[PDB]
């Protein structure tokens, strides 16, 4: 309502979240990136439908996670954290 903080309510389930970013571990892997054929959860992946993605870099909680995360990249290795999804709370 608003200005209407961007948030979302316990997990941010079926609402669309807006975030594309992790709290402090990087950006979120494009989903229909290329690195991600075939990979835990993207867009180009066969069950893009059930992950909750889209042809975007937006944070989502395909797995059912707190507040919608998203994939980051880390020295050489991949990681994912949660999303900085400003809550609700009251
Ligand atoms: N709960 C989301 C897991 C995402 C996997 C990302 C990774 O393999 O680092």
């Amino acid at each position: 309502s608003e200005g209407n903080s961007d948030c979302y309510f316990g997990n941010g389930s079926a609402y669309r979240g807006t975030h594309s970013l992790t709290e402090s571990g990087a950006s979120c892997l494009p989903w229909n990136s290329m690195i991600l054929i075939g990979k835990v959860y993207t867009a180009q992946n066969p069950s893009a439908q059930a992950l909750g993605l889209g042809k975007h870099n937006y944070c989502r909680n395909p797995d059912g996670d707190a507040k919608p995360w998203c994939h980051v990249l880390k020295n050489r290795r991949l990681t994912w954290e949660y999303c900085d999804v400003p809550s609700c709370s009251t």
